[PDB]
């Protein structure tokens, strides 16, 4: 049962013009011109105000009382909905922004909702359909099916008793004063929302709750819905748009192959109608832009998971960058580190415009997400953005008022994917543009008015649609990516608080460790192992049965010392050690070269290998296996890495000796894995 | 690990060419004419079938030996490939039937899955792409990538190596001679398809396990795969497609509001790739046409499900009708009673040219009625004596094809013409304001040649011209059907084909599922419109608005389900879902009116029939009946008030149903002291 402020709730009413969209502002214009044609004046505010919440019948006799019982209100209504029907025909209706995404939370909360409308039937049905809100209400009731119209309660009382629901198990929506005494009257739940009329005293009595907007009342009611699970694998995408705008700042293999699906699946109740990911490859930003999406395969279970509403850009675009970020409500960061330094000047200057502009958009704060495998990922990101706004503002006050507008947030990522090569593109659009030229050779009770009128637009959607029907079993396959759902996210930013595939985590530092020792550290191990007897990647190596039996038994190992270092995250240790090894197995496209790069920074006393061995000691716990490794990782950079014997030995006793152990394990270790080592060279 | 016949296996390889697809005929064409071109003469047929299995290496030597040392095999093998190319660039990779359908339960078990083929990597990576299967495998091993070609083992070590498992633990498929020998050496579990070669004693001896085609494979392995659960509301239908077709004769409410959506859940492995669907509303049908597909709009969830590889065929159309009958697995049959009799002559049509051009088809009776089969099985039988006129076809073709009646129990309302003309009026208005708001040249991308971005260019730029209006599909749905959720269709046990498909339930028996139906939905249904009427209310879904009638629906149902449970235990857990079914699809019935359901009281008031029944089988059971009593005599009070039947008369037939049910003679007046007390009492109010 939803649960309102103390309410049990069991149905929505809604008005529609003024509540759910934003056509009382166009209405004022269009009875404005309509009368200034046929009476020679336009109708005052003070009029068009009186009128809100009223039918066109009581509208009627509100004109003859100020103009004259001979006022052609008729002919000037008429004239305005034929001037307002024409604008919503060029430019759609204006939806009020968080309509859709509080319709879709009390839709799946199980209310019956209904809309009350003192507009007529066909307007009410019209506007409804054009914003595809339609789908949402089991009940219409409208103005020109009532006898007593507002600020009468009957058509409230009949859009409940429609419903089946008595009135006060009703939330009731409303924005005018006349419609907010109908809804009050009528003894529902009612929710003032501010359009025209700055409420007055007396509207802000009777209403249970106000607010200054849509969004406002969508903050709200997140306090009684819950956040969604963790998506599962294959669970679908959200079908409702809301009206947000995403970014993806670098459309690598962990922006395209998995922030894009994070993003899609946004809170399960909506997902954002656009998202803007920026990129260099030509070839990956005009593909997409011809399919319109691209899709995510997912090898294990064979699925291909489809990211719609995608459009790319150049990265050296600056008028496409300046739009990512002045549109966009969350931008997630996915840089290469090499690129954090030259990429920050364009950060810079959309932040910069977001800050200058004065949409309805860059009022709220944005939420970053830094996206990098690096400890002090966000440290780097903030110093070099920070540099960058300063020489292009030259002012030091508006550059602290950005960087402290916005929610920069660290993360953790496991997922691992792979970036589809140019080659494997070309190949796949050169097959696929195959398909769609074969495509191409196989398709090559109404008044008779009306008819065939129908006959041009199905002629004209046949013509524009036929060559993408073959899109519905094609896909733009452009990434290769593991089952790892859960994205480790710093608390903090509003935004984040629905997110369905976002962990908050109030310190990342824990969650950072992990991911150094339990992912990172086996990984470097198991590379250097991999190396040492022959194997160009993780996935060929994980074909020998030692090196399978030594990466299962090294993360037993590690995850052993970390669920007593780290209780509170002894779930988080089985979920990332299973998906470590399913992830390494056929990791194919995974080199051993990349993965043990800076052997002797690996090995270091507080880094990813040595660090999880003086742990395991103090705990008296197994390490034959994280002395084997680091043992390869000598080795590595002593065979492969060029490196002398006497600096290895140097760097083995020196971290040795910064390990917090007794002076008997010191010399233990240092022994064992000198022997390790010399065993190893023969 | 997967149970085959008690052998477990943990992987499946296999082979390429003449196992998973049909490319050693069109091979066989292409070197036969690549040789007549460059050596004046065609390659020998014994040349060619010695070659099956071969990699090009291997191939090479074999004709060095019966050609000559100085042969161009490597010339004559290049421009065979360049035809075959061509050949599957155009037609597409022709699959073996079943392949998909294989693979997606293959997959599904957990296997690990690699290909073992002789073929060269680049041509057997483009044919794995172009067909689709290319996701289904972990690995591919090429013959261009082993020392030793088949027959030698090497190539099906390597496959099961690098799937990081031993050979003896993978299912091998082959269809060729020097594969199957390959397989069979590297210690797998070797399963022979026969393709070109008539398999000889030698190979049935080497071979685990022996199937002619694929499909026989397939329903082999559906002993061992589990059947999917039925599908829940919002699931998506299979991504795969199977060479499969299938048919709804009659695109109406039922049809495609909500055969659509079975056929395209189908078992949850795969999917047909086509669903042909009939009708003569030429706005529907060029609607469904322009789009590509349609949506059934959920109002209880707000949600549109859209149904892919729709093709809506007109009734009229000889041919169109003709080619559904012929290509189709599975047909339903949805026609409302009227149009059987002109339609049968279609269908009589479509049966006769199946057989003349193989296997059975399963049709689907899907019409509201207790016996509608036969109905159609009546004016079908007349249909083919004066077409064919021969009574011995007649007979095999009502034996061979799966006849089968259903119980239907969703609602679902077809859009109006009105409705759908609005809705294409604002669709249109949409893709024209989108074609306001929309060559390319590709550059600067490392690892292509500068003619492959010019290349690339032209494929995306093709590409964006065509799909870019159609984006907007994305967000765009074409509403036709307004339906309840209610998933299971029962239908008579009996085809094969029905035993995998995950929303269809089978029965032992449709008597049982038919007397489910007329108690628990058309009895309380019958029930609620007497009361509905009574109260004053002209309508089921108006009526409840009104408290005591939504509770008494809820009584209602609940003393028929618990009389059910006992006479019906087997389908315990049915009647629970179907009580909850009723009364969600009973709340906002404002289109059905109060008098068709209230139509003709006193046959519903018999005691075989919707309410004595039910009454009896509680009585006899000792569980409560107060309800069904007030619901039996609302029908009395119904049909003297409102049917103007005399009150002596509904008195009669009173006393006549109580005392033709079985109960005893204390239970008999007791239950006509009450009924007639009940009857009374609304005269009072
Ligand atoms: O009950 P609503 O808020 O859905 O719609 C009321 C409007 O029709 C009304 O406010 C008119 O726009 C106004 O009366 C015209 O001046
Ligand atoms: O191992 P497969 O069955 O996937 O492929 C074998 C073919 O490459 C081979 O049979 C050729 O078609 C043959 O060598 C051409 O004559
Ligand atoms: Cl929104
Ligand atoms: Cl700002
Ligand atoms: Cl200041
Ligand atoms: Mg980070």
């Amino acid at each position: 049962v939803l649960i309102f402020h103390g309410k049990p709730v069991h149905g929505a009413i809604f008005a529609m013009d003024g509540t759910m969209f934003d056509t009382e502002r166009l209405r004022f214009q269009t009875l404005q011109q309509a009368s200034q044609e046929l009476i020679g004046q336009e109708f005052s505010h003070e009029y068009l105000m009186q009128c809100l919440g009223l039918s066109a019948t009581t509208a009627e006799k509100l004109a003859q009382r100020l103009y004259g019982v001979d006022v052609p209100y008729k002919e000037i209504r008429k004239r305005a909905d034929e001037m307002e029907l024409e604008h919503i025909r060029k430019h759609g209706v204006p939806i009020k922004k968080g309509l859709v995404q509080v319709l879709e939370r009390l839709r799946k909360s199980g209310l019956r909702m209904a809309v009350a409308t003192s507009s007529r039937r066909a307007i009410a049905e019209e506007y409804l359909i054009n914003a595809n809100v339609y789908k949402f209400f089991d009940v219409i009731t409208c103005g020109d099916e009532v006898e007593q119209g507002k600020p009468h309660p009957e058509i409230f009382l009949k859009a409940a008793s429609q419903l089946h629901l008595d009135a006060n198990q009703c939330l009731m929506f409303e924005d005018s004063e006349n419609g907010l005494t109908s809804a009050h009257t009528s003894k529902g739940l009612t929710i003032l929302l501010k359009d025209i009329k700055e409420p007055n005293d007396e509207m802000l009595e009777k209403a249970h709750f106000y607010y200054d907007q849509m969004y406002d009342f969508l903050t709200d009611l997140d306090q009684f819905i819950p956040v969604m699970d963790m998506p599962e694998m294959q669970e679908p995408f959200p079908q409702s748009l809301n009206q947000l705008t995403v970014g993806i700042h670098g459309f690598g293999a962990i922006g395209g192959g998995y922030i894009a699906q994070i993003l899609s699946h946004w809170d399960g109740y909506t997902k954002p109608k656009r998202i803007i990911a920026s990129t260099r490859n030509s070839l990956f930003r005009e593909a997409v832009n011809a399919f319109g999406t691209y899709s995510i395969r997912y090898g294990q279970f064979s699925y291909d998971e489809r990211i719609e509403n995608m459009s790319i850009v150049d990265s050296d675009n600056e008028q496409q960058m300046l739009e990512m970020y002045t549109h966009s409500s969350l931008i997630a960061l996915c840089l290469p580190e090499q690129a954090i330094e030259s990429e920050s000047k364009i950060i810079a200057k959309g932040l910069y415009a977001r800050f200058n502009s004065q949409l309805e958009t860059c009022i709220e704060p944005l939420t970053f997400l830094i996206i990098l495998n690096k400890v002090g990922a966000k440290y780097l990101v903030m110093k070099h953005l920070k540099e960058a706004l300063l020489e292009l503002t030259n002012d030091e006050d508006v550059t602290e008022h950005i960087l402290k507008e916005h929610y920069f947030c660290d993360t953790v990522v496991n997922r691992m994917v792979s970036k589809l090569s140019n080659q494997n593109l070309y190949r796949q659009l050169r097959i696929k543009h195959n398909f769609l030229e074969q495509h191409l050779e196989d398709v090559e009770k109404l008044t008779p008015d009306q008819l065939n009128q129908a006959s041009i637009y199905v002629d004209n959607m046949r013509r524009n649609f036929q060559p993408g029907h073959i899109l519905q079993s094609m896909d733009l396959i452009l990434f290769h990516s593991e089952t790892d759902m859960p994205i480790y996210v710093e608390k903090g930013s509003p935004l984040l608080e629905k997110l369905r595939q976002v962990v908050l985590v109030d310190q990342i530092t824990d969650i950072q460790l992990i991911k150094n020792r339990l992912w990172n550290g086996v990984h470097a191990m198991l590379a250097w192992y991999a190396s040492l007897m022959g194997y160009e990647s993780i996935g060929v190596a994980m074909g020998d049965h030692l090196v399978k039996a030594f990466a299962e038994n090294l993360i037993a190992e590690v995850k052993q010392g970390l669920a007593i270092v780290l209780p509170n995250y002894a779930k988080d240790l089985d979920r990332m050690s299973q998906s470590f090894l399913d992830s390494c197995e056929y990791a194919f496209k995974d080199p051993c070269q990349r993965v043990a790069r800076d052997p002797l920074r690996k090995l270091n006393h507080n880094e990813r290998v040595m660090a999880s061995i003086a742990v395991n000691i103090r705990h008296d716990l197994p390490y034959k296996n994280l002395l084997k490794g680091a043992a390869l990782g000598y080795a590595y950079a002593i065979q492969f890495l060029e490196i002398e014997e006497t600096k290895a030995v140097e760097h083995l006793q020196q971290q040795i000796q910064n390990l917090d152990l007794s002076t008997a394990q010191r010399r233990q270790l240092e022994a064992e894995l000198v022997q390790l080592i010399q065993y190893l060279f023969s």
